[PDB]
Formats: structure tokens, C-alpha cells, sequence
């Protein structure tokens, strides 16, 4: 019965779009576990690298596992959305046959883990707080490479290696690349990643059908990176339904930080307020500041396989526009996505 109610929706998955908590519902809560299975099923990735499926399952659910139930928007759904976004993004016809299997499989397994064990706080906390994360790493990118280091630390359970028919060479040249793509994912990296991407566009060279020309490795994870922080900042380019519970989701994890600094007497961070929220006006600060100067660009990059999504963007701004009833906004983008 809801095996064949979960397989239908699944055919979605190459669609910007896809009904991601309908499959959360429908998996029993396992929505990353699923459709990963699906998109390595669709992109042969089992028989290319060798993977049995049994390990793969495994490292799924164990992955999934650790991805926090609680947290409101930083779970297992959030990770799903991603690794689907990203996949969506992949099959653009700018990018047919420009990355390899290897750099698929990269930003595929790069966004399944890129928030793994996440607490549901953000870096600035974490410092502030004084906390053993913070404290292990130095003060920088301090999510990120929490999440790297549990994504990667997950295959050694037992049968979840899933690269271990890859080659000693293709394993470090896979590790390399995911470390570099989810270390761009830490927010506070954006302006520079976008002002680079910017930059790329200038000088691009493309083919006869529209294909972009990458010669060099610097380029194609340059472009990997802006591809999975795009994808990680997807929300308000989906169907409004899905943008609006985002919206909610993350807005309740903002304010239940918010709440643990008040209780402790700290100052309430940005956006984190409950009793001075105003949620409306700041997504539209959102797409205007920093959503919409990068799809805009990486719709220039991939001209035109994104116009519509560019459209969605517009539409959606409109709505949440229309509904703001008749200094955090802008202090919350300085903190955030600057160096
Ligand atoms: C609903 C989709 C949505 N996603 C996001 N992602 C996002 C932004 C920042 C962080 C770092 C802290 O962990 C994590 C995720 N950020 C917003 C947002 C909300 C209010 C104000 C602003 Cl400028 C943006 N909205
Ligand atoms: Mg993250
Ligand atoms: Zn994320």
C-alpha cells in the first residue's frame, strides 16, 4: 500500500520540486536514506564504483541516524532536500558530460553529509558559548568540519565503506574534493564565493550546444562548491508550499536558539527573537541581499537552464512581500555570509 504510494512519488526525483516531506512521511522517516538509494540507482553509481548495495544501505541509515530528529531544520529532511537539489542541478544541459563519475559521486556524498550532526545552533554560538566543538576546532568553519569529520568517521562502521573498491587514487582525489565543497558550505564563505563565481562568468568558454568548457581542476570544484552552496540555499526557488514550510522550520531553529541564550542571559542573536521576530520582511531581505545575486549568477553561468527558477525566486519574494503586516535583517546578513 504505501510502498507503492512512496515508489510513485520517488519518480519525481529529477524534478525541482520534489514532495520531500510526503517521503519523509512515507519512508518511516528515512527520506535521505531513500533517495539516495534512488539517485544511485538512476546514475548507475552501485556498478560504476562497485558498491555493493547491502554497505550502501548501511552507511545510509547509520548517516541518516545521525542527523538529529529535533533539530527543526537541520535534519535528515534538510540533507535529503540537498542531495536531490544537488542532483537536479548535476543533469543541467550546460553541465551534460562535463564532470566525471568520480566528481559526481563527490557532490552527491558532499551533500548528503554536509550537516551531519548538527546541533541546531549556529558557529557564532558555538564560539560564544565557548563550546568543545569550537574549542576542537579553532574557532573555524567549525560545523563544517564537524560534519566532514562524521560523514567520513561513519565509514568505518562496520560494513559502511562504501568507496572500498574505489582506488587509493580515486579515494584521495574523492576526499579532497568533498572536504572542499563542504567547507563551502559554511555560510560565512559566501560573498567570496559568489564574488569568484562572478568573476568565472566574465571569462567563460562554452560549446556549440551551450556546454561549458572547464579545463582545469580549480574550475570544476569552483564550480562543484557554488553548486552544493546553491542547492544548500534552494528553498526559495521551490514551489512556494515547500518554501513556506522551510521557512517555518527554520525559523522555529533560530528561536529556539534564541530561547537557550535568553535563559542563559546572553544576548538573543539576530533573527533568533521570538517576541521581535518579523518574518516575513526578513526572507524578503534574504532573497535580496544574498538568494537572489546568487541564482541570478549561476543562472548567467548555466544561461538559460535557469530562467524558471529564477522566475519562482521572483514569485515567491512577491508573496512574502505581500504579506509583511502594514537593523536584525541586515546585522543578521553581516554576521552570517561575510569572513
Ligand atoms: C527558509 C529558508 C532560509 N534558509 C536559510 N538558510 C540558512 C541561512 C543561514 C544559516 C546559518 C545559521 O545556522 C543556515 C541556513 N536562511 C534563511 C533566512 C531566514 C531569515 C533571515 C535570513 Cl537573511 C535568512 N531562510
Ligand atoms: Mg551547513
Ligand atoms: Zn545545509
Amino acid at each position: 500500500e504505501q510502498e507503492d504510494v512512496l515508489a510513485k512519488e520517488l519518480e519525481d526525483v529529477n524534478k525541482w520540486g520534489l514532495h520531500v516531506f510526503r517521503i519523509a512521511e512515507l519512508s518511516g522517516n528515512r527520506p535521505l536514506t531513500v533517495i539516495m538509494h534512488t539517485i544511485f540507482q538512476e546514475r548507475d553509481l552501485l556498478k560504476t564504483f562497485k558498491i555493493p548495495v547491502d554497505t550502501l544501505i548501511t552507511y545510509l541509515m547509520t548517516l541518516e541516524d545521525h542527523y538529529h530528529a529535533d533539530v527543526a531544520y537541520h535534519n535528515n529532511i534538510h540533507a535529503a532536500d540537498v542531495v536531490q537539489s544537488t542532483h537536479v542541478l548535476l543533469s543541467t544541459p550546460a553541465l551534460e558530460a562535463v564532470f566525471t563519475d568520480l566528481e559526481i559521486l563527490a557532490a552527491i556524498f558532499a551533500s548528503a553529509i554536509h550537516d551531519v550532526d548538527h546541533p541546531g545552533v549556529s558557529n557564532q554560538f558555538l564560539i560564544n558559548t565557548n563550546s568543545e566543538l569550537a574549542l576542537m576546532y579553532n574557532d573555524s568553519s567549525v560545523l563544517e568540519n564537524h560534519h566532514l569529520a562524521v560523514g567520513f568517521k561513519l565509514l568505518q562502521e562496520e560494513n559502511c565503506d562504501i568507496f572500498q573498491n574505489l582506488t587509493k587514487k580515486q579515494r584521495q582525489s574523492l576526499r579532497k574534493m568533498v572536504i572542499d565543497i563542504v567547507l563551502a558550505t559554511d555560510m560565512s564563505k559566501h560573498m567570496n564565493l559568489l564574488a569568484d563565481l562572478k568573476t568565472m562568468v566574465e571569462t567563460k568558454k562554452v560549446t556549440s550546444s551551450g556546454v561549458l568548457l572547464l579545463d582545469n581542476y580549480s574550475d570544476r570544484i569552483q564550480v562543484l562548491q557554488n553548486m552544493v552552496h546553491c542547492a544548500d540555499l534552494s528553498n526559495p526557488t521551490k514551489p512556494l508550499q515547500l518554501y513556506r514550510q522551510w521557512t517555518d522550520r527554520i525559523m522555529e531553529e533560530f528561536f529556539r536558539q534564541g530561547d537557550r541564550e535568553r535563559e542563559r542571559g546572553m544576548e538573543i542573536s539576530p533573527m533568533c527573537d521570538k517576541h521581535n521576530a518579523s518574518v516575513e520582511k526578513s526572507q524578503v531581505g534574504f532573497i535580496d541581499y544574498i538568494v537572489h545575486p546568487l541564482w541570478e549568477t549561476w543562472a548567467d553561468l548555466v544561461h538559460p537552464d535557469a530562467q524558471d527558477i529564477l522566475d519562482t525566486l521572483e514569485d515567491n519574494r512577491e508573496w512574502y512581500q505581500s504579506t509583511i503586516p502594514q537593523n536584525q535583517v541586515s546585522e543578521f546578513i553581516s554576521n552570517t555570509f561575510l569572513d
